[PDB]
């Protein structure tokens, strides 16, 4: 369609379902998620966000990204640091896993940020908008299935404190995306990069499931 935001949603509809159907996510939705599995997901998110936010800072003033730069409203690295300290303890930095599938995702993020900057919006879209809307239902399930202590930590990642209304912010983000000027060719690559983002997540889910079933 005309608006990039609409083009992306329509183009990734198929892969999004694929992600929902992934064995690991199927069980997650059914409330069948273990602490070992959740820990792996949080570790994955930490690595992904460190890379994404490092690249966003590199291109924050570029015309190809500036319109969608919302550091205070969206940054997740600090939240994930707090969460991992809870799930893996004070020495989390020395023990969290960094698997091949996680590395593959991180690798593509740095390549885009350093050599194909105009495609970074595809990754910011996939991660932030997804976690902002989809992650909200997953948080509900997680807490009810994790039966964790009342220590007030572990799920900060699921709360964006600097966003008063998810729907209102998501409308704003879409508008900003639609203001990005790109040639039809670039637009096509952005669409494809978004699909690639979903595929990287799907391959990650497949790897995590394999690791947990021994
Ligand atoms: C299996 C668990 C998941 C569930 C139940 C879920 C659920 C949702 C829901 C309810 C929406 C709102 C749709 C709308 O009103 O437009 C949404 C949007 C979205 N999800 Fe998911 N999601 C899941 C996994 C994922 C994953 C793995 C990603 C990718 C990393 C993702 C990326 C997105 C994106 C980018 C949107 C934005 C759609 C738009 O452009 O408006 N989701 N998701």
């Amino acid at each position: 369609p005309q608006d990039l935001s609409e083009a992306l949603k329509e183009a990734t509809k198929e892969v999004h379902t694929q992600a929902e159907n992934a064995e690991f996510m199927r069980n997650f939705q059914k409330g069948q998620v273990t602490r070992d599995g959740f820990k792996l997901v949080m570790a994955s998110l930490y690595h992904i966000y460190v890379a994404l936010e490092e690249e966003i800072e590199r291109n924050k003033e570029s015309p190809v990204f500036a319109p969608v730069y919302f550091p205070e409203e969206l940054h997740r690295k600090a939240a994930l640091e707090q969460d991992l300290a809870f799930w893996y303890g004070p020495r989390w930095q020395e023990v969290i896993p960094y698997t091949p599938a996680m590395q593959r995702y991180v690798k593509r993020l740095h390549e885009v940020g350093r050599t194909e900057p105009e495609l970074l919006v595809a990754h910011a879209y996939t991660r932030y908008l997804g976690d902002l809307s989809g992650g909200q239902v997953l948080k509900k399930i997680a807490q009810k299935a994790l039966d964790l202590p009342s220590s007030g930590e572990g799920l900060a990642f699921f709360t964006f404190p600097n966003i008063a209304s998810a729907t209102k912010f998501k409308q704003l983000y879409r508008s900003r995306m639609n203001s990005l000027e790109m040639t039809p060719a670039v637009r096509q690559r952005v669409i494809e990069e978004a699909k690639t983002a979903f595929l990287l997540n799907i391959q990650l889910f497949e790897e995590l499931q394999e690791l947990l079933t021994h």
